[PDB]
């Protein structure tokens, strides 16, 4: 269970592991590789996140554009403007290794072999759907939309280096 900031106006490379806590970002790009467990962030403010994870949990966001491959629905909670896209748009990734040099062609590939998401497929879309489970209202909640192909932001980011948890 790696905690990561509060850090603020510097690009963060979040590592393989298990579980990711990250707490009181602002102003910058988080670079996530597969986590093989949970993703939890909380306080976060004005970022752009790549994570693939098996959840992911946000608490207290405002303006976070999540790139995200999750394989379950993503919940939100005190979020707000809140968008929502692919993983994939981590274009760098790609370019990029694991801890042990090793590298994969597809996005699909990093995300079964390092975040051990077997079914890929049934996955990949699970950004689409999100929980603000205290939204109980009966319209959508306002809080969280799609990425318009448009306003997707194509990161060409290489991984590194590792930006070193805060504890463990």
């Amino acid at each position: 269970g790696n905690v990561y900031g509060p850090s603020t106006g510097t690009d963060l490379f979040i590592s393989h592991s298990k579980g990711v806590f990250i707490n009181g970002c602002a102003d910058c790009a988080i670079y996530c590789l597969p986590i093989a467990g949970s993703a939890f962030l909380s306080n976060c403010t004005n970022c752009r996140v790549y994570v693939a994870c098996h959840q992911l949990r946000l608490k207290g966001c405002t303006n976070l554009d999540m790139y995200v491959w999750c394989a379950s629905t993503p919940i939100i909670e005190e979020c707000d403007a809140m968008r929502f896209g692919p993983y994939r748009c981590w274009v760098g990734l790609l370019s990029s290794c694991t801890e042990d040099g090793k590298t994969y062609a597809t996005h699909a590939e990093w995300v079964s072999r390092v975040g051990e998401i077997e079914d890929t497929a049934r996955t990949e879309q699970n950004y689409v759907k999100v929980d603000d489970f205290q939204w109980v209202k009966k319209r959508a909640s306002p809080h969280w939309c799609v990425l318009a192909r448009e306003e997707e932001r194509a990161s060409t980011t290489v991984f590194g280096p590792a930006t070193l948890p805060s504890s463990s």
